[PDB]
């Protein structure tokens, strides 16, 4: 389950975020829960989320506001459990950001609008991965 987490997360997020399908972003989503790890707790919330985003993927939702109404229906357990992965999220790209230039082959300037992104798409509600995955979209074409 905590192996198939980036894989139901991904997927998800993809089409939330109606980017085409590529490689690259469940590639980055590995890297990003592997230096999560690099803490048993986080073992436990990935395998417990990825069975959400299973769920989620299996539903008719299509938009962030019907993956937040989802979450809501499923618990406030689930609200908070995925809220404290999204800000873990954001931890790990404002913690290293000169490892993940180095992991995209692009410069610190576009890890900064890759944070930028992902906080902007925070605080609308929509995660952070929603964010990160529209804007690595653009840089890379």
């Amino acid at each position: 389950a905590v192996e198939d987490f980036h894989k139901y997360h991904t997927a998800l997020v993809v089409r939330l975020a109606g980017v085409p399908p590529h490689e690259r972003y469940e590639r980055l989503d590995r890297w990003i829960t592997e230096q999560l790890i690099y803490r048993d707790e986080w073992i436990d919330a990935l395998a417990e989320a990825a069975g959400i985003f299973k769920e989620a993927l299996e539903r008719n939702i299509t938009t962030p506001e019907e993956f937040n109404a989802f979450l809501k229906e499923k618990g406030k357990r689930a609200v908070d459990l995925v809220a404290t992965l999204t800000n873990a999220y954001i931890a790990v790209l404002e913690g290293d950001p000169e490892a993940i230039a180095r992991f995209l082959g692009i410069s610190l300037e576009e890890v900064q609008e890759i944070i930028d992104a992902a906080r902007k798409a925070v605080k609308e509600g929509r995660g952070a991965s929603i964010g990160i995955y529209t804007k690595l979209r653009e840089l890379e074409e």
